[PDB]
């Protein structure tokens, strides 16, 4: 398999999930501003939507969306756990988060990082994100993953995105729960290695 | 099952989905601005987020975010074909359909509905909005559902958001692909009982 990826960005949790899951993959590195791979083809012949991550699979299928990804391959590794069953509750509550996390955190931080948007809307995208970090610190109180006892995609993802809010110094004083969460993800070994080898 | 709702809200998705999956359900109807329920109680209190969709099992399980509502409902009912089995690349063509609604077309309408958006942004917000309809318009080319030949709750989220087009007066012209998805999608007769029931 095949990650196109770019350092520390969403594609980071898809990365970790790689490892996590136990996969032989590469990583390809993606020029976002000009759409190219380091061999010179165009990434929009890749992903139309000219993002990362996505991933290419041997048989030459394209699959985009980190939770589409991360889904593809918790499935793929039942035993380790990163996903639970069909039809078991516990499923649907990862799936809730890892919605939570796509809609209202990553594309929660998304105008911060974009060329279009206004110097005077940041502030307000600044507060919407304070709140929402107010409540993840309140889910993660009892200090272990984010679905409780198990570890799981959706806090690969969690971690991904908390990342950014280092990045853009949001206020994180009295997020306690937080600072724990990511202390502990750093002390995973999978994610040790993804990040070394993002250069993070 | 309760569904927590709001008329044309995202929550229609899941409506559409209760109804194809053949479930006995109630609709609650939440008042967004007060977050009060018709009993007086506050919202809040059910969906600590305040926002619909929720479904409340009757084991008293509650169950947010679209996205996770309609797996939970698609996988209870495999027959119907709404989500196709875990390791079958159709799953995950689907599950990447639907991250690209929630992500990319419900929360890339948000700030058009937000009373915290700076009236000079909402033309940025239309002109994403415009390429994100050109590249669903050329996945629509066959003219059959979105993930191909069989109907799926991506069908039910990405008719929900595209209403909100019409609503906002999206310019759809040259786009006619969409045009006859949202012709057949007003067919199905689950369809159609979503929006009567709505007030749709
Ligand atoms: N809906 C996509 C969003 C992916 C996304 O936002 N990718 C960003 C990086 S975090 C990106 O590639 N931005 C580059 C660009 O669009 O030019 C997903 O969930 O995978
Ligand atoms: N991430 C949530 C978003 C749900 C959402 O945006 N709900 C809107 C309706 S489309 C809502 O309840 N808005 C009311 C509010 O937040 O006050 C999901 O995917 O279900």
């Amino acid at each position: 398999m095949k990650l196109f990826y770019k350092p520390g960005a969403c594609s980071l949790a898809s990365h970790i999930t790689l490892r996590e899951s136990g996969k032989d993959f590469t990583l390809v590195s993606v020029d976002l501003m000009k759409k190219r791979l380091e061999n010179g083809d165009d990434y929009f012949s890749v992903n139309p939507k000219g993002q990362v991550p996505a991933l290419l699979l041997d048989d030459g299928t394209l699959l985009t969306e980190g939770v589409a990804i991360m889904q593809y391959l918790a499935d793929s590794v039942p035993d380790r756990q990163l996903l639970a069953p069909v039809n078991s509750i516990s499923r649907y509550k990862t799936i809730e988060w890892l919605n939570y996390i796509a809609t209202e955190l990553h594309k929660g931080f998304t105008p911060l990082f974009r060329p279009d948007t206004p110097e005077e809307y940041k502030p307000t995208v600044r507060a919407q994100l304070d709140k929402k970090l107010q409540y993840v610190n309140e889910a993660l109180k009892d200090e272990h993953w984010i679905c409780g006892q198990r570890f799981t995609i959706a806090d690969a993802y969690l971690f991904t995105v908390l990342r950014w809010a280092y990045a853009v110094k949001l206020n994180l004083e009295g997020l306690e729960h937080i600072a724990a969460f990511m202390q502990r993800m750093a002390e995973r070994p999978e994610v040790q290695d993804a990040l070394s080898a993002e250069g993070l």
